[PDB]
């Protein structure tokens, strides 16, 4: 494991908020998101390209596992959409980069 | 708070890490970051208003804690800049969102 990291937030009621991770060509990417708690269940998640290209979308999930594998060099974005929640909820996401 | 996040990563030589956080207007913007380690490991450091206004600007630091007070409505950007150097650096950061 080259680069890694673990990332805890509280997503207000009706926001949305991503991440801008950095990636080397020909790497792998790993991925993991949770919803911490009971309190808002579930999220919206989406994983995007350094191309902007939608590689992963998944709708009212409690935790999720994805990996890209081969990277290309750039930034991939992982968003977490609360949009229709009137409460907050509190994610963890981990994410690995491995040669 | 309304909001707060604490993020563990490591930052690879000759990259930069942004976090976007969300602000409602009339609030406390409060954050806190700590390089890893002993002597000679720092990084730099940049906060931006949502407008783009540079408000914090600091180089090869190892710590640092900002208000920023009151906010404007709008995505503060934060940033860690370790494009100058050799050496990869693990941080802690920690931002928190008060009415």
């Amino acid at each position: 494991p080259i680069q890694d990291g673990e990332f805890t937030f509280l997503l207000p009621a009706g926001r949305k908020q991503c991440f801008y991770q950095s990636a080397p060509a020909n790497a792998s990417l790993e991925t993991e998101y949770q919803v911490i708690g009971g309190a808002g269940l579930d999220v919206d998640f989406t994983l995007e390209s350094p191309q902007g290209v939608l590689l992963v979308s998944e709708s009212r999930k409690a935790d999720g596992v994805h990996t890209v594998e081969p990277t290309e060099a750039g930034d991939y974005k992982l968003c977490f959409d609360n949009s229709f929640s009137t409460i907050s909820e509190k994610l963890v996401f981990f994410e690995l980069i491995f040669d």
